[PDB]
């Protein structure tokens, strides 16, 4: 049961100082920082109000932090000749990648890209893909990765939701997506567009569904908030990450930016889906130091490609409930391997919580999802939005720096899931309703139960 879906006493619409809208049950106290803009009304009536009024999701003390491309730029200045990307037998240095992305960024500016502009990127995995998305960020826009493994009808639909007036693609992919002004990625100082951390960096669309497109629109701050100042993996110039996760959803960022923001190497896997045998070969070839793997992929590699973990420093299972026996076996086979369980919705960006595996876990029936990343929060709430007592079952709501702005072109859906945070201080903040059931145990660690 959930009071944002079914509530006895009807609903109201709340807004904060940044013009963001939240659905809210009428019988529950209004959180600090929020004011009633509409209602009491029926749920459908509240949602209609939101659809009509909330026409721009972007929010309307100086912002802390550099943007994603700015941190990349500093790494490119620090070590222009360090290797940034590896793909098949080819390598691309930080310096060369920065120069290519600059050339393309200047082209984007001439075509009208500005802060607040979105740009579709329809490219197979390889250097051009990274040149293109960095170029979009540098020009101050947000990118949306259009994964070419998907049917064009679905890609076209997603692109339409974003409203992007520009598409970057390749000569071989030319003509698949039509009706949007298109430029070609095939090939230079840094730009200074005034873009900031609350500006949109990306819109993500899931690789794992055939339902109606849902574009998660997230600011630079949500990316940097997930990869900087964290300790769930090793970050630094001596790391070698492997970009094998689907390019258009949220696991992509850790692999690509977790490397580029730090001066590390990023190996790009050929093919749009994680390829277990190729992963094993790439780890051996390049000395990959961190793997991020969905649980099913993790379990297969542990059982059938054990050499994929040789030399690897951190492996993190995610996306679905971890298999304790496979985590245990990984530990037996690779004693120096640090193991983690990473949890979260794309709406809160990459990992919202993380659990470092300890010996005492390896005999359990389930692996805990751990504690929130620095700057992020997780609540376990009952259907009155009251925290669950210790060990009691409740629903997970997540909050803090990873939160997306919402779902592009879908303000009603955004307002029913990104809702007011009733625990936050004077400033109004939001929390995202995950739909996941969990328990918090005495020591504060979170246990995923399911849906
Ligand atoms: N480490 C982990 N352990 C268990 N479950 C996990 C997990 N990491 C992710 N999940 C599950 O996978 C989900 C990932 O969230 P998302 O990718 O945002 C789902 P979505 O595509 O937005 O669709 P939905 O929320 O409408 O189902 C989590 O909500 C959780 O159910
Ligand atoms: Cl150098």
């Amino acid at each position: 049961s959930n009071p944002f879906e079914e509530y006895d006493g009807g609903h109201v619409v709340l807004t904060d100082a940044l013009g963001r809208h939240s659905l809210w049950p009428a019988g529950i106290a209004v959180p600090a920082g929020w004011s009633v803009r509409h209602g009491t009304d029926s749920r459908e009536g509240c949602l209609a109000h939101i659809e009509h009024h909330w026409t721009d999701l972007r929010p309307t003390r100086a912002p802390a932090g550099a943007c994603v491309h700015e941190l990349f730029e500093a790494q490119a200045a620090r070590a222009p000749d360090a290797v940034a990307l590896l793909h098949e037998a080819d390598e691309l240095t930080y310096g060369a990648l920065n120069e290519r992305a600059n050339r393309l960024a200047h082209r984007l500016v001439g075509l009208g890209v500005a802060p607040g502009t979105l740009v579709g990127v329809h490219l197979e995995r390889g250097f051009d893909m990274v040149v293109a998305l960095l170029a979009v960020l540098k020009a101050g826009g947000g990118y949306t990765m259009l994964d070419p493994q998907f049917p064009v009808e679905r890609l076209a639909l997603s692109l339409e939701d974003t409203g992007a007036p520009l598409l970057v693609t390749s000569r071989p992919l030319s003509g698949r997506l039509t009706g949007t002004t298109t430029l070609y990625v095939e090939d230079a100082g840094n730009l200074a567009t005034g873009v900031g951390p609350e500006d949109v960096a990306c819109v993500m669309f899931t690789s794992g569904s055939t339902g109606r497109p849902k574009g998660v629109m997230s600011p630079h701050r949500a990316l940097t908030g997930t990869y900087l100042g964290q300790d769930y993996a090793g970050f630094g110039p001596d790391e070698v990450f492997l970009q094998c996760s689907p390019v258009s959803w949220d696991a992509f960022g850790l692999e690509l930016f977790g490397a580029l923001l730090f001066g590390a190497r990023c190996v790009l896997q050929s093919g749009q889906n994680p390829d277990p045998l190729e992963i094993g070969e790439l780890v051996a070839r390049h000395g990959v130091t961190m793997l991020q793997l969905s649980a099913s992929l993790f379990n297969f590699l542990v059982d059938e490609v054990p050499e994929a973990f040789e030399g690897v420093r951190y492996a993190i299972t995610g996306g679905e409930p971890a298999s304790v026996p496979h985590v245990a076996k990984a530990r037996r086979d690779h004693p120096a391997l640090r193991l983690g369980n990473g949890y979260g919705p794309a709406e809160s960006m990459g990992f919202t919580t993380h659990h470092a595996v300890v010996a005492g876990d390896l005999s359990g029936t389930a692996l805990p999802i751990g504690v929130p990343l620095a700057g992020k929060r997780a609540y376990v709430l009952d259907d009155d939005l009251k925290p669950a007592a210790n060990g009691a079952l409740g629903e997970l709501y997540v909050a803090g720096a990873g939160l997306a702005h919402g779902y592009v072109s879908r303000p009603a859906l955004t307002a029913e899931r990104f809702v007011a945070d009733p625990f936050a201080g004077p400033g109004g903040e939001r929390m995202y309703r995950t739909g996941d059931l969990a328990r918090r145990r005495a020591d504060g660690v979170l246990e995923y139960v399911g849906r």
